[PDB]
């Protein structure tokens, strides 16, 4: 409880590419990198050579495969993925000193799944039985490892982000605890709402303090979530309206592109030049642990302004932003959680938030977690289907 120094710093990536694990499958154990996403609930892995892999599972190798004589067709917005389904003998070698089985999905085929020149294999899905394909009756892997083993129903995410001049991401993934050493000042707690995604309710909005004074309602239309396996903040469309039409007027100081703000082109710098300072925090009031109680997280510009370094058009330093309109509901992304650390507090169905230790920010702003707020008509703020 509260010290794990053996899983401290086991998360790797690379600026856009996402945050990874190593993780072993088979007998004898086949080492592999594999994306940590909060936002969905298989365990999937590549399991044939596909041109972008460093490597693959090779079931034929492994002595502990069991074979579900079952597939999964697994179609996203973008591109899909399509296995079959198995068992083997899981480890995560920067983790705690267990073994489970765990359900596998071989990926035999692949569209715009896989990432071109990036260092992950597969997919661990970290949210609930109700979202995983083809059912529920597919028990995730960390429904399986605290089944298994005397491993506590929690696991805490610190996602460490990049800036210029680039340097590779990381992090750490604390399975089974927390290491106070990842944050400061106190966690603060938000109810997961409904166990499937991990899903939460937003209460408030405020661009540099300023309230959107938008019906709450709107802001979780139709749900709201706290998704590693998302890069951006993404918004509901009319949410997105307000916030980026606040954004704009208080960075009117210098003008942009109105594709800047749709993502639709980079922003370039001369390096070391960008003004942090003309652009406003953006702060969340979530639904607290008490009747009438919220508190409230803030991010800064160098959470939402992504700096994209693969640019050959160009000399400068180059930045995406990275709030976008949604119609699946608010995605708190890596820009979200790049502030934090986050809790996954599942056996009190609640999310956790704290300052992170590792957070970019500058002299003059840090990214924020403070509470109590007074708060009524929070239960409101819920969409119903
Ligand atoms: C399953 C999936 C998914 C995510 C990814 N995710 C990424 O590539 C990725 C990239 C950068 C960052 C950061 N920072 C996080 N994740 C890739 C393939 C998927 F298939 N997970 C998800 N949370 O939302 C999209 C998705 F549903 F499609
Ligand atoms: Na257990
Ligand atoms: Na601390």
């Amino acid at each position: 409880r509260g010290s794990f120094v053996e899983m401290v710093d086991n998360l790797r990536g690379k600026s856009g590419q996402g945050y990874y694990v190593e993780m072993t499958v088979g007998s004898p154990p086949q080492t592999l990198n594999i994306l940590v996403d909060t936002g969905s609930s298989n365990f999937a892995v590549g399991a044939a050579p596909h041109p972008f892999l460093h490597r693959y599972y090779q079931r034929q190798l492994s002595s502990t495969y069991r074979d579900l004589r079952k597939g999964v067709y697994v179609p996203y917005t973008q591109g899909k993925w399509e296995g079959e389904l198995g068992t083997d003998l899981v480890s995560i070698p920067h983790g705690p000193n267990v073994t489970v089985r765990a359900n596998i999905a071989a990926i035999t085929e692949s569209d715009k799944f896989f990432i071109n020149g990036s260092n992950w294999e597969g997919i661990l899905g970290l949210a609930y039985a109700e979202i995983a394909r083809p059912d529920d009756s597919l028990e995730p892997f960390f429904d399986s490892l605290v089944k298994q083993t005397h491993v506590p129903n929690l696991f805490s995410l610190q996602l460490c982000g990049a800036g210029f001049p680039l340097a590779s991401v990381g992090g750490s993934m604390i399975i089974g605890g927390i290491d106070h050493s990842l944050y400061t000042g106190s966690l603060w707690y938000t109810p997961i709402r409904r166990e499937w995604y991990y899903e939460v309710i937003i209460v408030r909005v405020e661009i540099n303090g300023q309230d959107l004074k938008m019906d709450c309602k709107e802001y979780n239309y139709d749900k709201s979530i706290v998704d590693s396996g998302t890069t951006n903040l993404r918004l509901p469309k009319k949410v997105f309206e307000a916030a980026v039409a606040s954004i704009k007027a208080a960075s009117s100081t210098e003008k942009f592109p109105d594709g800047f703000w749709l993502g639709e082109q980079l922003v370039c710098w001369q390096a070391g030049t960008t003004p942090w300072n003309i652009f406003p925090v953006i702060s969340l009031y979530l639904m607290g642990e008490v009747t009438n109680q919220s508190f409230r997280i803030t991010i800064l510009p160098q959470q939402y302004l992504r700096p994209v370094e693969d640019v050959a058009t160009s000399q400068d330093d180059c930045y995406k932003f990275a709030i976008s309109q949604s119609s699946t509901g608010t995605v708190m992304g890596a820009v979200i959680m790049e502030g934090f650390y986050v809790v996954f507090d599942r056996a009190r169905k609640r999310i956790g938030f704290a300052v992170s230790a590792c957070h970019v920010h500058d002299e003059f702003r840090t990214a924020a977690v403070e509470g109590p707020f007074v708060t009524l008509d929070m239960e409101d703020c819920g969409y119903n289907i």
